[PDB]
């Protein structure tokens, strides 16, 4: 019967991994993707399930994520190599009925462990479910060169950055009216990074990691890739003008106000007040 | 019989979207593209025609487009996904004999609707017919990377912008001798922007939307592609030259008239005299 | 028997135009390509030859190229379309035994004509056989993006321009030890500019045109592409470096002398004296 | 029997070189790749071995690489065509019993020879085996674009350059804590450049040739490609911020000191002082 790699939820993971590499966003093993799935999706594909689901004790249980299957990227794997050997780089995990751990059901072969950012992803996955009534399903991270470069020249404050990104295009304010988040620089690989990212998920859908990358949340794989792309497209325009001599004329504050009402969105009060 | 998807116009528009996709111009679902057809071009392919054509009334009467078939893209549809599904991403419509509505004949399945900028495309489609006596058949809009960044630095006046583009490459004066028209910033998706965009199309083949994108028209699918491609390359050279520190020697006014004299093209007097 | 499109030269021509389109030097219809053949090469493919060889006179006599066959690129064609229709974009011609005209034996279908730069392509062919004893066979023209931006800031002279290119990278001096020649601004498409280009071909294998493009020649297509490819890469570094604040350290004059002695090359006296 | 062209180490070569021509690194003939193999790897492919192995003496005796076969890329070959014909561009060699020369067993047809930087390969291959107890198996050289331009503006120091390369991205410190070697400008293709390059390999896994390129060494093909590309991404990040007017905030030393010991990594003490 049809291979599990030929299903919709694996083909989608293939495209987002390949296309984010050609753009130059996924040097080495940077970049991790986690997508929440449903039970009916994996029901007909019990044939390819492994005989022994390994058990890994999860650090601190999330009760809301009990009995929830997932798809994850293998830690240390390469995004470009996903299209070659999907089985060795992608795996499916499921959390037990109590929520204290997860069982690896398929993939992650050769004793491969899930991604090292699994804490931050799962803690932030739960919050987005309640904030938008369970519509968010994807958390993304990548090394976007232009957004990273802008962190070295501009202050890492949400209010200042939000106005700049909105000023770099017209579609931008429609895309992230809630604004973009930013942390202070923090050492990754720990559980402290999971809390600050999940805490910022409440008010924002994009949060920028200083000197590492960005984090974006969205319902589908396609829109999540397009969501980070839109801000990255505006990032390229901003960097060009700054090196060209400086910004001269732009969108007025009155012009930005008219945009919000026409499309029926509410711009951030903090950013628009600037 | 051979499917309509294997005809010349369906395959032709598949090329136009994919080529612009890799350029970095049409991320997410921005940009639009329409092409005018003939009754004879679609006569033998009535098999794929919808049994019941849905009816949608036009916002404002368009007498000049009565009983004319077009091919358009769908709203909220990415330019990447078209080659994966020609039927679910394109559509062919035929304006009624009165100029108030149109019927969807083929494509645009799953309650698909044409782009939200359809009034702007139909308004410019009609007015370019008067200027070119039916030669022009394509209207294209896309966010050219280097043209967007130029409006932040150069003044939004026809005389200044036209001369700078003529000096970034020798062939520019031959490709668009009429110059480029500049509009003031407006809220997209309304009807006010459609009337001003068509107003500049009477004397220009290239119209610039500040901070949003560019508009261009061409006789065929390939000529309109080169027109934007030629203008984009000129702006790319100007970006590096201006960013490198300044511009020291140039093509003089005496050389500009001599170049246009050989090829039989009349430059814009207001910008030439600058 | 395999048709002429399966010959070794036709397959080679597709490789050159296809890769130049991905590099970004042939927007719209810029660039031309011509290749020199031998009467023994086209012997087995006499069946494909047209029954009506169209005769076109030469602008000026070229006695040296008597009875010489060439394969050229048609005028007004897109380099991206060459890989799709070799017959309508390419063709073969043979110069008559007197040196005043040629006969179109295949290709250039539907009243297509060779490139308008043929007077420049043929005049430079003659002056390179004398300076190379019948070794060079290929002439290429392209609008190198990084080279055009250089002519707006650098002094338009043969000495300093050649010297600057030598410092871009180590291999630049070895590939073209004779330097490049740069003309004053002239209107393209005229015989007055072909003679100046052919005059500079006597001393150099690389020719520069301010604000327009580049000219190059080589033994075969792979060696001709490498000559232009190496030249543009050196320009890419300079534009990137110049915008950073100008050059600070570079290769000394004596250091290039040591490099020249090792590889048995004679650097240009004018440039090395700078 | 499966052809030699389908072997794992042959398919490794086709993947690594093709991924370098698409990144704009290997214009013309620049670049070469040598990978260490075992006798078991070449055992099943005895049928395709040449019956008359030509003997070529080595410049200097290499006892530490005795009886060790290698796969090499030919001299003067083009990285674009390797995928088109691996046999004519790739080759296999084996060191004799006394370590005085090598034999050609397969490939390198038509009097082809291994890359002219072969003495620079074996002098560094032998030393890297000692430092890492034989883990290293790949040597990579390529002309990265953004990397070269850094040498024209930054001081050519091992500690200073490594310090800057650490601040460009958070992953750079962990990937190469050992730093990157730097050398004075010297004439390639000589045994003197082989000694200096191999001499610095005792303390660093990467060496930078001013105005020329980079030298790579790692355990396998996949990591070796990502070993240099991590520095390439930091250079692209560095290049953009430099043209913006400088870098304003970054990772501080107090942030860097705690980063390594989180991963239990020993940083380069010389760069830590600055
Ligand atoms: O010494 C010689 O170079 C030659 O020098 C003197 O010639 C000068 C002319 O008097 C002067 O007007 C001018 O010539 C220009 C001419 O007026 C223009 O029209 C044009 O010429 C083109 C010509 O119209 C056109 O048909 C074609 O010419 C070809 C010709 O039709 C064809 O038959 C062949 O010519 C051969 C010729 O038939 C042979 O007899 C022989 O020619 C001898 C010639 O008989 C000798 O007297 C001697 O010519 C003197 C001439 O007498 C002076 O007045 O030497 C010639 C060479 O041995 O060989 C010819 C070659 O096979 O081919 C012709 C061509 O080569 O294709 O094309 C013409 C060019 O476009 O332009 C000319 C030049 O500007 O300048 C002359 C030079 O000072
Ligand atoms: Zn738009
Ligand atoms: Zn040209
Ligand atoms: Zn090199």
């Amino acid at each position: 019967m049809q291979n599990i790699t030929q299903s919709w939820f694996v083909q989608g993971m293939i495209k987002a991994t390949t296309d984010a590499w050609l753009k130059g966003w996924d040097e080495r093993n940077g970049g991790n993707l986690t997508l929440r799935l449903d039970d009916a999706d994996i029901a007909p594909y019990h044939d390819n399930f492994h005989q022994q689901p390994r058990y890994i004790p999860l650090s601190q249980p999330m009760p809301l994520l009990a009995n929830t299957p997932f798809i994850v990227t293998g830690s240390g794997k390469f995004f470009r190599n996903v299209q070659l050997d999907p089985a060795a780089n992608l795996g499916i995990v499921k959390v037990d009925s109590c929520g204290a751990g997860y069982h690896i059901l398929w993939g992650l072969t050769n004793e491969a462990v899930p991604t090292s950012e699994l804490p931050a992803h799962f803690l932030s996955h739960s919050e987005r479910i309640k904030a938008t009534n369970g519509k968010d399903r994807v958390i993304m991270h990548c090394h976007a060169t232009n957004l990273i470069a802008l962190t070295y020249v501009l202050e890492n404050d949400t209010a200042v950055f939000t106005r700049q990104l909105w000023e770099g295009s017209t579609e931008c304010l429609v895309v992230f009216p809630d604004g973009v988040g930013i942390l202070p620089w923090m050492v990754p690989g720990t559980d402290a990074i999971g809390q600050a990212t999940a805490q910022e998920m409440q008010k924002h859908s994009l949060v920028l990691w200083p000197f590492h990358g960005v984090f974006g949340s969205g319902p589908t794989l396609d829109e999540t890739f397009g969501l980070i792309d839109t801000a990255e497209k505006s990032a390229q325009v901003l960097v060009k003008v700054y090196s060209m001599g400086g910004m001269k004329q732009t969108i007025s504050r009155e012009e930005l106000i008219a945009l919000g009402k026409r499309f029926g969105v509410t711009p951030l009060a903090s950013a628009l007040a600037l």
